[PDB]
């Protein structure tokens, strides 16, 4: 369950974060602008910017955070508040995590691995929920 | 992104090559016009001719590295040169290119792997341009 894919994903978030982070920007190649380091590189490119994969891991070990606080996969308010006062997300709308939670549930749906896809939806849209409520447009 | 795509392409170029190019004949038919045999024949005899394969492979080798010689879909100034200078491309003009980029990236959007279209698109448009420049029709 939801539970387990945490661990599932902390066990090796090198690799999950990069290849969900990879799948958002291909499936949404306009979200790569807020990027601007990543730009005319590929997959494999990538993986060799000491900040790409520093990088990436960053935001996807706070985001296990936030979904190991969560009840029920609602997140905490203190948390969607986080997200929305960071600098680095100053210019984003829900839109945008709304764009990177449809590309993680389709990553989970389509590996190999038994996640609880229904799940990671479901706090994808309880947290853009949470996040409009701490002001994010 | 398309830095991506280059690489998916490379990875199975005949493959991709032929798919493409077949796309483009049976959108455009009257194309084949500047070929020589490929009219009178199905996409599997097509596929079958040792020809075929060995030339559309050569045409996508090149294309693939006209891309990623390019910055932010912009081609060399040379790489245009070259194919407005071919010989084998002496009775062609803008509109069969905008028409092969028009057929490969309808194929793009239709495919089940994540291409950036909207990309080649945009690549298809800066090439005509190009090609335009210098001195082709
Ligand atoms: C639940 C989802 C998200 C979490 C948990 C999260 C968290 C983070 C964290 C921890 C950082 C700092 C990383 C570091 O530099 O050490 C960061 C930066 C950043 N975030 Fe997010 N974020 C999320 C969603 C998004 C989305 C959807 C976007 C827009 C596509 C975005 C855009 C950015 C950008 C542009 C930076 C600066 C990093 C850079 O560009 O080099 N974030 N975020
Ligand atoms: C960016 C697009 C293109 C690239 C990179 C390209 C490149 C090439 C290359 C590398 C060859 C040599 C093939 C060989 O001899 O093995 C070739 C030949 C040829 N090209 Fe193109 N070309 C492009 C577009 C086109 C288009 C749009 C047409 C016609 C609509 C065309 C018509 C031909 C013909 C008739 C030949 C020689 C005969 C043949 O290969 O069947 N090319 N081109
Ligand atoms: O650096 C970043 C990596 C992934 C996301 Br999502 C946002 C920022
Ligand atoms: O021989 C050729 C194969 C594919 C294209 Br497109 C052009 C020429």
């Amino acid at each position: 369950g939801f539970k387990q894919d945490i661990a599932t994903i902390r066990g090796d978030l090198r690799t999950y974060a990069q290849d969900i982070f990879l799948a958002f920007l291909n499936k949404y190649p306009d979200e790569r602008r807020y990027f601007k380091n990543y730009v005319g590189k590929s997959d494999q490119e990538l993986k060799s910017m000491a900040k790409f994969g520093d990088d990436t891991e960053k935001v996807f070990n706070l985001m296990m955070e936030v979904a190991d606080r969560a009840t029920d996969c609602v997140p905490l308010a203190s948390d969607a508040n986080t997200l929305v006062q960071m600098k680095q997300h100053s210019s984003l709308t829900t839109g945008n995590f709304e764009k990177l939670f449809v590309a993680l549930v389709e990553y989970m749906r389509a590996s190999g691995q038994s996640f609880d896809s229904q799940s990671w939806d479901r706090f994808g849209k309880n947290l853009v929920s949470a996040l409009s409520s701490a002001g994010m447009k």
